[PDB]
């Protein structure tokens, strides 16, 4: 038993891909039948993730090499795939910090890596999308748009910028079988969050796993996510079934935040 | 291709389903191999819809006719399907009216059907779910609760009740792999939105299709949900894929409500 | 200086209100001349609060002994404020507990008190305040409505019954001068609270003072809020000034709740 | 009667004030005995609305000509005024179009003026206001932030941004007796909108006044806001009795926004 999501053959765009989330969508998608352009700055990883979805999805697999944030990068990701029929945007997100020390240019490239580069990607792509009758767009985003993290104050406003752009522009496009939505993420089990892992645990003098075990403690769900089902949620929202979702915010967070909207 | 949801075999209790959402819901749940019971009024509707999943989807199918907002009738449901697996919440919705023409009665009437019948199955299911670290609460509700509608200030209140209470049961039964999430319908084509329109065209003076067609027209999707992809969202919560998405509240409505969460 | 809201002379039915947040509410209306009836059970206290403040504002005070949580109740406050330009609903809130221990007649009750009275007391003086083309509501709700309390599910639920009813109400109404509004109450320092942590002190054999401290430490203001503060935040509601502002939940928590709207 | 907001002889930088919401709030400040500094481009109008609010409050008025949006803007405002108790944000909004026409310095002009220059004025005024114990800011921004506005893409993104980082900076602050809140105008009678219903009426064939009423005419509220209404929750805000309200989107809109929260 299986659901068919009728997006065989379609083409995909996904952002930021050779590790984590990005690369748990581009995953889900080739499972589908998907081909897909892959998009991530380190060659190494790149043409590895690529290789191993060809070789276990059999679908066409493209690498771009380029930093997405970018407007050259933007253009070598059009350029192997110009005319995509779902986008997956997503880039590496911003340092922590207390809010007294972000510089200017601190919230400049904030804004750009996480706001600036998504919407130049759907400008870039949202006309072919209208002409075909059909387009799919996920921006992976944040638990920071709906509740604040203390020192992500970069990507407290910088997704929550692009999620109130977000919201008009699903809706402008809605009559021409085009969908726009958020999916954000909670804690999920990737390299970004062993970093922060390990310099928590270094400064607690407890382990890592210490660490991380009693974080899984303050989440409902007691455990991290997995890219793995971010990627399942994210073929859904990008499949024929989801044609009546648009301008919505999924969180996917094992019920940590704790508001009931 | 096609995504396995990992739910072959179980068991589901699907409220209210010889029609329309729920009818839906048990459909897309029997594509995937689970065993559903299905629940409504009227004989000669349920056992026709029974026997057509028998024929389509070769799970095992079990009818109950009974009125689920009695506690006969949660009762006669349960005794069919004592340790479901996964529990579909609905009934009848209520009446419009003027705010002031609402009455006590009218009240109780709402409550009872569209906020204590659902959490009265829960309480009565919960436990069985915890005890087998797996299980799956989806509450059919509405947009009401996003953005209040116009004549249905019963519906605005009774489902608005529900959700502020599965915030909390949500986020308390989590630890034990059970999540619990609403389906919120914005217009879906079902035979509670001909009614609607037949009395619409009939009092205008204008054909059904020229009433439903104005109503399209204010929906940035441009139509009408289809309960076949209503049901499919329902069948991704109640996957294996899905064990990181609890307490949250899920807008199908082609755009049309304008917030931005 | 002083800010004028130019409510003096008009006449307010504040329930709940020999104590706490309700008294609040009261006393920050007749401070501002609105001539005041309060409503509770108990005559002692009531009278007591009744003249406190006549003496302090000078206005005409009213004091109803009844339970506005039935019919008979509110039949005998409205017969003695039968129009009122400035109504405040309050109750006595619902019994915690785990949802499990939640007869159905928990639930009625809960919804008659917090839900349903507030509904009756608007449908009983809206047409009053329409033909006047000025009129004011506030609820006194709960946080409840943004998070779900552990164990407060019946309020979790009510509340937000109340809240989603509201919504509607408040948008119909407004064409003719009358605003509806709700105040959502973090946690405040009334009776009910101090019995709260008087039995915290008591369990844990340390101070109330300490108590109450721990609790203030999770606050990010590190206080509770005060009666007067509440009742200020209803006045200015009340006022002229506040004339387009409705259907609006204003949260006064000292940010403890985390989500950013 | 009238309401004592305990907060004469502070001193408050009002921003972008000659006009409109901005004067509005230094007008209400200032009545109730605030020092106010105010901040515009243009000299004529800045030396006027200064004289006015002298002669008619009483107070110290100092006015800054400059663009709040550059760094020697700010410079110059803190300069005047180098320890507000109250700092109230605000700026010149962008300018509408569709997306697709969007420049990249369309989209950097946005986020300065209207994020980056208030979170640049907080990082500015906020160890003073710590450092007192005291201290109050209130940022316009806009309707935009909760349901997007159709031509108005910039600021759905960029007022988005801002709130999505003042939710963490509010709660951070806020044990130090500090509270910051955002004012979101729903459609106010200034000259912003009148540039707006010019052009409206221009291209339907009727008069702006005929432009003005059809939109009135869709607000609950029946009316358009007032800047002295909305001055007035500015400065109720900036009180001593609004001390446990922080981190808050106070919607001022005639109920316009139709969703429930
Ligand atoms: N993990 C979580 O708990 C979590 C939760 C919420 C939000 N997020 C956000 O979700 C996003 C993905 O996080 P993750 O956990 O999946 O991280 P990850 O495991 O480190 O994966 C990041 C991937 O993106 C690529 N990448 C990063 N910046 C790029 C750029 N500018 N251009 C092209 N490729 C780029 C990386 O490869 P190269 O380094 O070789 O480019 C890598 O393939 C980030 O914005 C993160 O902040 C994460
Ligand atoms: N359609 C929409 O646009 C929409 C949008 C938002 C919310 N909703 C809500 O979604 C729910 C389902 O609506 P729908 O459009 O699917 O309606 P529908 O097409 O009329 O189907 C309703 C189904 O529920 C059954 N049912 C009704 N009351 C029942 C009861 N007391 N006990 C057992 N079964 C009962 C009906 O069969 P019997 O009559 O034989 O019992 C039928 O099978 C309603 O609460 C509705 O208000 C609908
Ligand atoms: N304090 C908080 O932190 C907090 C926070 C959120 C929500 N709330 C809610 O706000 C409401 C007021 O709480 P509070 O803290 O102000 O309580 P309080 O200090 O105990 O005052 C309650 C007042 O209401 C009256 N009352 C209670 N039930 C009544 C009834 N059936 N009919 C008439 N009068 C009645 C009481 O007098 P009699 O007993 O003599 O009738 C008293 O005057 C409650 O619903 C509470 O749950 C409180
Ligand atoms: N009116 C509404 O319906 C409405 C609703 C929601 C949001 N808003 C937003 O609220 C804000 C205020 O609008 P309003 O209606 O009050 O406008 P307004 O009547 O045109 O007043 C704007 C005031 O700000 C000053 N100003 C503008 N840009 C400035 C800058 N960069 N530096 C310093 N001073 C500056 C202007 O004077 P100078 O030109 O001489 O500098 C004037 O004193 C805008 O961001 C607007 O988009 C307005």
């Amino acid at each position: 038993h299986h659901m068919d999501l009728g997006i065989a053959g379609k083409s995909a765009l996904v952002c930021a891909a050779s590790k984590g989330l990005g690369r748990g969508c581009a995953e889900a998608l080739a499972a589908e039948g998907v081909n897909v352009t892959i998009v991530a700055r380190t060659p190494e990883t790149l043409d590895a993730t690529a290789a191993a979805i060809r070789a276990n999805a059999g679908v066409d697999v493209q690498a771009v090499a380029c930093d997405i944030t970018t407007p050259e990068g933007r253009a070598a990701a059009l350029a192997a795939c110009p005319q995509p029929d779902i986008l997956v945007n997503n880039a590496g997100g911003p340092p922590p910090g207390d809010f007294r020390n972000f510089t200017h240019d601190d919230w400049i490239r904030a804004l750009e890596a996480n706001m600036l580069t998504p919407i130049e990607l759907i400008r870039a792509t949202i006309d072919g999308m209208i002409s075909r009758g059909f387009g799919r767009v996920v921006n992976i985003t944040s638990s920071s748009v709906k509740a604040p993290i203390d020192v992500l104050g970069l990507s407290n406003g910088a997704r929550s910028g692009l999620t109130g752009f977000i919201a008009g522009v699903a809706r402008k496009v809605a009559p021409n079988g085009v969908t726009i939505n958020n999916l954000l993420p909670g804690i999920f089990d990737t390299d970004r969050i062993a970093v922060t892992f390990d310099a928590a645990a270094k400064a607690q003098n407890i382990s890592v796993d210490e660490a991380r075990k009693q974080r899984m403690a303050t989440i409902p769900a007691r455990r991290f996510g997995t890219p793995d089902e971010f990627g399942r949620a994210c073929a859904f929202l990008c499949s024929v079934h989801a044609g009546y979702i648009t301008g919505q915010n999924w969180l996917i967070d094992g019920g940590a935040y704790p508001g009931t909207y």
